[PDB]
């Protein structure tokens, strides 16, 4: 049946949901902190910002209403429910989306401390095997950070996407290359996983440009086999036009840490995208000794993205939206 919505007035703008979702409170630009009173669990639930107003809010709401509902994985976020005050498609005009508030981003945990190896291990571990998922689909995030990291009281951790940021991107993004292959996300993970074990920031750039001298500080300058990728002739040129940087050894940075998280960590941040270890193997490596079950790291089934590249009227949008919440299975709790 129909389940019974009740009408509220959060952020500067009128919310209704299902009575079921209690304590509504808002958290940030729109999502609210919730009590689930069917099942007894905390939730984030998302209003959409006028979801079907442009063909490019269509177009996104399409896209996350589909690829979360596609996402079933420990380490990854994924909808609890998904839900319309509509009754009828010509009435659809808001969508709302419920998953686990976990606590806390991996901001409110580290709060500017060293955490001990122990701890790293265990969710840098989580963040990996929630990668090796995503990347299975086919699926780059493309902007992995501490704030795009969900984690409870006992460091479960969930990869989600709140749709300086910067200090995390792979240097590829940020000079705008086109290409881009999985392995972004394994930078991002290396200058996270440095975060935790020092305690601060490691490319804490002022602009665009002083980001790019902080990481080839430490990873050193192109060698002539990464020249050789370089598509433009003005910036060939220019790389060349410096003075060479030699490759900073990582174990005089990291002083006193695991030489296993060392070592990680010189894999992860290559400067050469195409030599980064990737989601898999990095699940592989010694410094997960503990935690590591080649049986329990399970991926995705494949996913399509064209789906989500077309161009399509918002009528269209807006039904095929429609769809996909009418057709929602939520997981058994
Ligand atoms: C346009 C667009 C499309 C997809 C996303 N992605 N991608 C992911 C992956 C599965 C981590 C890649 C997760 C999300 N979304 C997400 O976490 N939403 C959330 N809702 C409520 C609390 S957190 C975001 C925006
Ligand atoms: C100015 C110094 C920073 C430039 C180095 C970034 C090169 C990243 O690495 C590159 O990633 C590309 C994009 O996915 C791949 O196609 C290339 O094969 C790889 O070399």
């Amino acid at each position: 049946e129909r389940p019974t919505f009740y009408r509220q007035e959060l952020n500067k703008t009128i919310w209704e949901v299902p009575e079921r979702y209690q304590n509504l409170s808002p958290v940030g630009s729109s999502v609210c902190a919730a009590f689930d009173t069917k099942t007894g669990l905390r939730v984030a639930v998302k209003k959409l910002s006028r979801p079907f107003q442009s063909i490019i809010h269509a177009k996104r709401t399409y896209r996350e209403l589909r690829l979360l509902k596609h996402m079933k994985h420990e380490n990854v976020i994924g909808l609890l429910d998904v839900f319309t005050p509509a009754r009828s498609l010509e009435e659809f005009n808001d969508v709302y989306l419920v998953t686990h508030l976990m606590g806390a981003d991996l901001n409110n945990i580290v709060k500017s401390q060293k955490l001990t190896d122990d701890h790293v291990q265990f969710l840098i571990y989580q963040i990996l095997r929630g990668l090796k998922y995503i990347h299975s689909a086919d699926i780059i995030h493309r902007d992995l950070k501490p704030s795009n990291l969900a984690v409870n009281e006992d460091s479960e951790l969930k990869i989600l996407d709140f749709g300086a940021t910067r200090w995390y991107r792979a240097p590829e993004i940020m000079l705008n290359w086109m290409h881009y292959n999985q392995t972004v996300d394994i930078w991002s993970v290396g200058c996270i996983m440095a975060e935790l074990l020092t305690g601060r920031t490691l490319f804490p750039g002022t602009d665009h440009i002083d980001q790019l001298k902080l990481i080839l500080r430490l990873v050193g300058t192109p060698g002539a086999e990464l020249l050789k990728k370089i598509s433009s002739e003005s910036a060939r040129n220019y790389i060349q036009s410096l003075t060479q940087m030699p490759k900073m050894n990582f174990a005089n940075v990291f002083i006193g840490a695991n030489p296993l998280a060392v070592d990680l960590l010189e894999k992860m941040l290559v400067l050469d995208s195409d030599k980064r270890i990737t989601a898999a193997q990095a699940l592989a490596h010694a410094y997960f000794a503990q935690y590591h079950d080649p049986d329990d790291e399970p991926v995705a089934d494949p996913y399509d993205q064209s789906l989500e590249s077309r161009d399509l009227l918002i009528d269209e949008w807006k039904s095929l939206t429609y769809d996909e919440v009418i057709s929602f299975v939520p997981p058994p709790l």
